[PDB]
């Protein structure tokens, strides 16, 4: 009933962020400013432009704020003599200075800071459904929209009885104002913002609300709404049909494991054919290889990859992108108990390859193994590109850091393409070593085709986990393979960031 | 059947210790000494008094023992020419010297040493139901009675087939002889000794004998005997009635969790109204936050708080104290398995506050949370004082040591009062920091009202665990709150001490 | 070279904080406000008082700030139309709301929040020697002065070439304005603030600047300035004169250990006689019991106790308090190397008692042992009270938390008195268990009078370390003994707080 | 004594490998085969070519070996009827099959397998100076030469009295035979092989032979031989001239730290100007941040970076490459003792920036910091490119694995160029994240310009160590910066690989 209230919240989810521009704002709001809380974000150079002097909140207090504000920080004032709909004497104005410096591996618009400046600014807002206008000087529309959405306080929350108000603190109604009409359009940015926030909510929902059944149910309802095909292979049907990876990982849990596959065939021409596969570990105990407490917190987030691909798919269908798409969610709970798969058991994955389990907490790659094979051999079409997303390795952070998802890719060109998409979306990635000839030796088994956990921990371990998944691709698959490890990018300041869908959306938007 | 034999043992439990005085001993036993094993305990000054020279076991051997015995130690002799009922040539006499030094935070009669000297003396006794007379020179009746009771070999034991003789080695029948008629009276000391020993037996019973059902059953039978009301909220009834703390902690176990509440309304005037709440974790695995083996031994003792309050209650009813009393036992097993509450799950306690679990082994405070709210909002009366007892923190030892229970108290005066009661009973306490404004910040949650385990371990962690419990008190409760952490005082030399009931008894006896 | 520049900085240290009141501010600054950056701190009730409306920075913007500001937080505005000396259009005004809630163990004026609000407010100030006025509504002068001083950015720092400008960033000149003439007076608060900041600087100085020689040298120069007697027992003189604790702990280091004793006899006659002893471990490697890296960072702060007592002394002499005072600094570096005292070596302390070392990282209590004996047996007078201060135990935090120094005290009345002094100064304390009879057994040695490290870690270990020190008091000392463990209170947000001197000052000021 | 014998061995070092081709072999050795031990290495396709049938060891036994041999493995036969100089009945022939599969990040000629096949083949050779001919089918001359050199048993060794025969087991004289005249030439490959082996020997020499003095002495003697300028800044001269990083790291050791700089100006004019800087930690104890035993073994290899750049330089000078070159060896021992730099000390590097040490075992970046600044500000010319090489992070392995050195590079084009050079040399690299904006925040200090060890371990830690070094580049340096982390590539099967010099050689050879 808390579950079914959280399901209804996901199924009907709309965003609290709208997009417009300065001139449209001027034509529409002829009754002065339409809010009494205003955030103005730009670089030092952008904030010093004459154009700012004509904006409806500009006044001498705001000009002083611009002169005094330091890089990376906000400077708040009360602006007087700025007419407004509420007829307040004062308007609250925050000015935030964004750094201009950006490395070649980073988004030039620095949405990392935009997000955190906005986030800090919005902590002053309590009341329900308060109008806030964010005037931005960057024209990197997509990156900005993501940053705004993930910062708009639509997070999962069960504080102060909010379980009966959609597990959401509805404190902010946000309007982002670009300098000029944005590309992409306002309504596309809204669909993107909606996906980012839904992903954010799915990731931080506790497992007692989001389990394999409830997640499957969300996908099914969205499937009906969007006019998409959907297929669920549940529980014993997985064992009987040979899906020994995902089945064995999930069979101990109270809610059965499931492979959930959604399909979209566009009405217009198909420019490409793409398969998405996502690690949907709704909770990770570690299994018989039990994690210590300090590593087991935040493991409700082990379904981050499935949320990312689910929300990427949802975006692409709503934007009616000209790409044939499958989306496979690999849903399981990694529980501990008498029927838990063991360290030494030998599983037969759907690939037909045998796996000796030497670590029950290298489970995500088992479910992805079955997912990727399903995507390359069991569905209605042959994808040119396969993207698998997972929040899998604590070594991901060590390798590529908190803000760059590690990517293991079998084609230089598609890798570059995927990196460009991260830089444009602000959901940035960095490559890990692609070198299968070295990685495969880490999984040598004396009794099965392979083990699931590396012999040496100190040997390109993010890459190895990608290689394990690659080992279960259909032998006839000759297409491009992108493996994303997004363990740390999926959360910031101990809250989900909604990372993944906008990355995908940008990558897919630019396929030809 | 071993269970039901242990239940019958608890339900009919009588003590093996009786109390009298020197002059009553002289009038009654006109056939010489009534035993052939005699222990004489006092300080250096007490033992050198002329009065000793008139005692029925005094003789030249005993006088030499007194001259030679060292502080903290016993000195054993065979006394000749001391007539006795058994007509033995010799009488075994042990003389034990108690230190006189006692700090302001300690019981001046030093029952710590009395206990350990007596304990050592009674190791020479094997045979069944052997009469032993302990002549004590201290007049601190209550403290002495406790020390005697906990040292009288009525411990739980399953050695050498003793499962079929009440899980008890019935080797000693003990008579304590004070210098003068004691205050309180012999029969009150017996009731106290009975409570101490029953508590001792409950604590060291293994969980395969004492689980949530069997403990509940003991309470129910005592309820019928004493003419007290009793109420049990069991298993699914806890989930359905919103007791999400205690339910979630216990639901994985084979025996269901239970809230067991006993009530006593005195026949005569009510001087005060007091609620007792006790942590009844019959076994602690740690749950998904599994303890290492060396920390998981002695975790049958995690119900020590429930035993303490149950036995305190039982004493107060049998002494017909003029206080209206409730006693709430928070009974659960913290098991590991598929339906175990998770690190990241969000529980709704009966308080209505949401708790994000970041450590499944900070479970006692969850069950106490529901207990204290039940006691402050769901029962027939409004208590002036609430005492919650738990064996909860390994940090308790670090803070206040092995012999002083840590107390977290919201009122200086009641704290002092409670400390005086510990010093008189010899079940000593010491305060921990009371400072809610600092403790509450340790439980900040990004998704719920609070977490259950501290962010920083190094920040008054015994106090913090007390504060967590305080957070779930009914908002209308304006009364005094005493939180006792008795982890280490509950056992000594790897055996239960029966700590708690006499502390309570003394505190309650002195309320006005 | 950098060392003698840091010595000159300490020797000539003046504070950047001045104190006054509203009416004296009004008579003096008749050109309006004397700064253009203003902080106003008070409680919700204090900030809503009519009196505020007449202060020289009050205006409608500021009134709105007061209505909107949240508890524990600051709210910044630009105030227009406010008379000021610079005649700026705007004055920067920050309003900070202090909580009114304070436990019985806490300072009612909540300087903890005052400090952190001020600290946050002062992060906007970069330029040199910028005038800032802090109007406070609390009349708890002493607490406020400390909070202000420690928050005024006079910290030790070697950033950006500041080694040649006294290791100090001179960015703020601070004026604190009370509602009425403060008690104590402005010039007394300035001396106190000077002491707090000097202590703060000594504690966070690195050991390559503050070693045993340089610290000794500071004390000697201050001694000459203040007209105080001073005595140094250095290196081999310590071994030869029997100071085997402090000598053995320090003898491996490059700079020799030293006992530095300062004396002050007042001009007025006084009955009151007090000895201060401080743990001066300029760096703690752990010795042969080497600390891991994550515990060894911040161990330049192991001289916190010596800084505290040195600065308490300096305050008391500058205020010409009517108390005869000695101050003994126990200076050593705990280094690792061939001549490092060993785990198993047997030392002969000055007390004449032998100590078997079973942990080289329980070193502070060794140097304090020699310090306290020196203070109770080797100096010109017999103190009524001995206070020893040390930053010693990581268990201190576990016991009494980050903000309350643990106190081990042999006299209930003096303990209460010392607690009252912590509450008034805002440098709060809380008692630990005083029970020597239990503590002494933790130091049983089979080959010497005692060990130095507890057998059991989980047995009132802060108390035990206090007891060890007590064991080396002169046998003829019958006076009051206060042992302060200030490990965690000495730092906050990874910067020194200057904790200790004001506590002492307040305790000493109120000796009757 | 053993030291000066190891110095003489390094100074006069000649290789045991010679290079030729099939046709030149045929014209020269007209008495048939010039050895009686023959290794033939190629791929499945290469080994089945008709050309093999005409080689002087071909016979029906060898043909069967080719048909039966498995990939990655060797297959040995005794070949009969093969013309040879010794006129033996049989010639020992080993056929090794190399895989053809190579990823885009790997050397296509797979010298990794060539090396290990050759290595296995050469384990049969014991006798002194035994002639072995290796016929290879790959034309990747440079890669092959390296593989051969590092596999030719010229390793450091002190077994069986070999301390008096140059710490070298002279068991093999090796002749590598390509299909056609190789590019580069035989005599260039010999110089390269000489460098690889010398590097291999320097890396696995124990510190009791190779310390900072002895390494400095080798460099000086080579300097004289080659006609190169050389400069040494030794011990106290480093402190006095402001080199606080390298000085502080090394000052505890018995042999003083040294900055050793060699220069080469070519005879031909050249625009290209390159600086090499190498981490020369001759032994790493960890300092006060002491390593456990299992991490401290192989720490004689912490000078791997200095050996690499020293040997790269030596190659480039002997080949008279048209590049102006400096080579700075940052020589120190990281010892433990009383004058060991501390965790909390604040160092002033030559850059003029202050460093708060929060880990004494992040020492290599301190010495490199002074090295890189010296190279960019204190030498006779302004390099266009700076390459710093170090064996620094155990995280390097986690990130980029055992065979790919991690590279942190400030210019995408130069990175690609450096990667191409690793693929051609077979000393392969892979990029780590370049994103200074994220890395610099990991080194925030409250008392100095920066810390030296990351706050978070799980945040692109190889990259962060690179960034630290970058922070101490001269502010006027606008050139390209390549930071190489070669911790694991420097050793294989617990023996030094000689990694680095050939990578450099190839990169330098191809500068445009």
């Amino acid at each position: 009933s808390g579950a079914s209230e959280f399901v209804r919240s996901c199924v009907n989810f709309e965003t609290n962020v709208e997009f417009t521009d300065v001139d449209a704002y001027k034509k529409t709001h002829t009754a002065g400013l339409a809010s009494t809380f205003v955030v103005i974000l730009g670089t030092h150079a952008q904030l010093r432009e004459d154009a700012l002097k004509e904006l409806p909140f500009y006044c001498p207090a705001v000009a002083e704020a611009i002169q005094r504000v330091k890089k990376g920080e906000t400077y708040a004032v009360l602006a007087e003599g700025v007419k407004n709909e509420a007829n307040e004497r004062f308007v609250r104005v925050l000015v935030g200075e964004v750094p201009s410096e950006a490395s070649r591996t980073n988004c030039p618009a620095r949405p990392d800071v935009v997000a955190s400046l906005l986030s800090a600014a919005l902590e002053e807002i309590k009341g329900p459904e308060t109008k806030v206008d964010v005037f931005v000087r960057s024209t990197a529309a997509l990156a900005i929209a993501v940053a705004a959405a993930r910062s708009a306080k639509r997070n999962f929350t069960a504080k102060e009885g909010l379980a009966t108000r959609g597990y959401c603190d509805n404190c902010v109604r946000l309007t982002v104002v670009f300098p000029t009409a944005p590309n992409p359009s306002p309504s596309e940015l809204a669909v993107v913002a909606t996906s980012t926030q839904l992903c954010q909510r799915l990731v931080d929902a506790p497992t007692n609300l989001l389990n394999t059944a409830t997640f499957a149910e969300v996908a099914q309802s969205y499937a009906k709404e969007l006019g998409c095909a959907v297929d669920v292979i549940c529980g014993e049907e997985l064992r009987e049909r040979g899906y020994g990876g995902i089945y064995s990982v999930g069979k101990c849990a109270v809610e059965a494991p499931r492979l959930v596959t959604l399909s979209y065939k566009p009405k217009d021409e198909t420019r490409k054919k793409v398969a998405l596969v996502g690690k949907g570990i709704v909770y990770d105990s570690g299994g018989l290889s039990l994690k210590p407490t300090n590593f087991m917190t935040g493991m409700k987030r082990d379904m981050g990859g499935a949320a990312a691909v689910f929300c990427g798919f949802l975006t692409a269908v709503r934007l009616q992108m000209p790409i044939e798409l499958s989306c496979t969610l690999c849903l399981a709970e990694n529980a501990i108990g008498p029927d838990a798969y063991r360290n030494d058991d030998i599983l037969t994955l759907k690939s037909g390859k045998t796996v000796e389990v030497n670590n029950t907490d290298a489970e995500g790659r088992l479910v992805l193994g079955d997912g990727v094979f399903h995507a390359t051999h069991e569905i209605s079409f042959k994808p040119d590109v396969l993207v698998d997303m997972a929040t899998l390795t604590g070594a991901q952070g060590i390798a590529t850091g908190h803000r760059h998802a590690g990517i293991f890719v079998n084609d230089e060109e598609e890798e570059l393409s995927f990196l460009k998409a991260g830089r444009a979306s602000g959901e940035t990635c960095f490559p890990v070593l692609y070198c299968p000839e070295y990685h495969v030796t880490e999984f040598r088994s004396p009794v099965a085709d392979m083990r699931n956990s590396v012999k040496q921990v100190n040997n390109a371990s993010v890459s190895c986990a990608g290689q394990f998944v690659a080992n279960h691709l259909s032998p006839d698959f000759k297409g491009k393979h992108i493996h994303v490890d997004m363990a740390f990018p999926a959360f910031e300041n101990d809250k989900a960031t909604g990372f993944g869908p906008a990355l995908l959306t940008e990558y897919l938007r630019n396929l030809r």
